[PDB]
């Protein structure tokens, strides 16, 4: 029941991306790795409950490689948030909720106030506001080690279940190999600084739903703690650490469903 | 100089109290586990900057043992402020400076909302304000099996550095293993329903410093950051998790020491 294909944007890229389903329109958005399979298990489990779920993988990343350099590279928000929408016209997805972790958090947040009549509510989590010299200074080193050093924090790390990180499988990790020295030479150095959440009083009284993991530690993102509260959006916790669909899917698939679900409800 | 010495109160504790320093007075309140020794390095730092600064083991932990039944069971926050107001009345310490971590942190907002006239400024760190059935679940077990368990659950989950808690000594551990018991029987169960911040209103604009620890998974204390933001309240960090004094004490010190000179300026102005 899934498409697995790809189309093309007028802004030169060539996506790889997945749907399932049929319903109201559930867009997932990866984090700055890129690897849409991350999403395979939750992605049914939520077209299930009667939605169209889309995914892709994102520009320069893995299957979506086909991309100008300026798709991956000094990568803003704002930029993926353009991407994302030019994908959305593509596939004539009208009005969408969103998902998006990391970068994907900044995306859809950016998704959301840039375009708020394509945007149905955005579910953003872990997003990185902060420039981290350690992870910045990964960008001038050789490919190899960039691979080695950014495996090794996602096993170890940020993974929130080392298991379900390694049984993504080979191929997977074999994809994500490439995508390190990518994200590390095209996003920790420009991605914070774009952080849409500088306005506290744009983000009041929108439909957004933020979450951390629950097994992050706290300095990682207490600033998004304080900054949804100060806005009053709706802040809690998943399970795991940076890639809830990854270490609890049934968990994020449940999460996704009941957040659609109740703006579904607000909205009529 | 350090004292280490004794004072009895009329509510029949006889605390073990520590002092060194002249100046200001700062008074650092243990967590729940009652032990002043892990202060020991930092007293000496934060005195040295020009303040009295005084510590003590809680009424039934540590040399602070012979105190009545009631004094560590059924424990609230308002009753650890009561205590803490009887040992500063003892040593005529009028206009305190506060730190408190767990217990500790929920007694030095009572102190604050409760004595105004006689606290300064309060820093609370990692407040508990939730009931964990795993921790009030130990209360009926054997003395030996509550201190094995907990012993591992301070070094292990919320240390913030095995070394430095290992390092704290065979003296100060068998101190620790037989407080174990006691803060089981007396503290999880009745603790977090006493925490004084479920007012927020009432913390605004008051003369308080929240920390939780950086390295404390965010699900500790989330609700932490979420009410001192609510409240206005200055919110931040320190490294390690929940006994910042033992895992880094020199940052330690330097807080309390930076964090009380704000307030005196304030104070000033
Ligand atoms: C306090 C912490 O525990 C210290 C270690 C933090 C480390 O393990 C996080 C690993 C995932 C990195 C996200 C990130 C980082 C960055 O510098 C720029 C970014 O754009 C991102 C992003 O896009 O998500
Ligand atoms: C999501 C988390 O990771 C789950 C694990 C949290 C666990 O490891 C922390 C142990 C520290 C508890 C202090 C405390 C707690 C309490 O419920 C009542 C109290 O009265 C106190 C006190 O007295 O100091
Ligand atoms: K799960
Ligand atoms: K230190």
């Amino acid at each position: 029941m899934r498409t697995r294909s790809t189309i093309s944007t007028p802004n030169g890229i060539t996506w790889y991306y997945e749907q399932e389903g049929t319903g109201p329109d559930i867009v997932l958005v990866p984090d700055g790795l890129g690897e849409c399979q991350m999403f395979d298990s939750s992605v049914s489990q939520i077209a299930a409950q009667g939605f169209r779920v889309t995914t892709f993988d994102m520009p320069g990343m893995s299957r979506s490689a086909k991309a100008p350099a300026e798709t991956y590279t000094e990568v803003t928000a704002q930029k993926l948030a353009s991407y994302v929408i030019s994908i959305l016209d593509a596939l004539d997805i009208k009005h969408a909720t969103v998902w998006g972790c990391s970068s994907g958090a900044s995306t859809v947040v950016a998704l959301l106030l840039g375009y708020p009549d394509r945007i149905r509510n955005a579910m953003c989590h872990e997003l990185p506001t902060k420039l981290l010299d350690h992870l910045s200074n990964t960008a001038v080193l050789e490919d190899e080690e960039i691979s080695n050093i950014l495996a090794n924090v996602m096993l170890n790390d940020v993974s929130g279940g080392s298991e379900a990180w390694q049984a993504l499988g080979v191929e997977v990790h074999a994809r994500l190999h490439k995508n390190y020295p990518v994200w590390a030479r095209g996003y920790p150095r420009t991605i914070p600084p774009s952080a849409p959440v500088q306005d506290v009083e744009a983000l009041r009284g929108k439909p957004l739903d933020w979450t951390v993991g629950a097994a992050t530690p706290t300095e990682s993102f207490f600033d998004n703690i304080v900054t949804a509260t100060k806005a009053g959006v709706n802040i809690g916790l998943l399970p795991g650490m940076h890639f809830p669909y990854v270490s609890h899917p049934d968990v994020f698939a449940k999460y996704v469903v009941e957040t659609t679900q109740k703006h579904l409800w607000n909205s009529s």
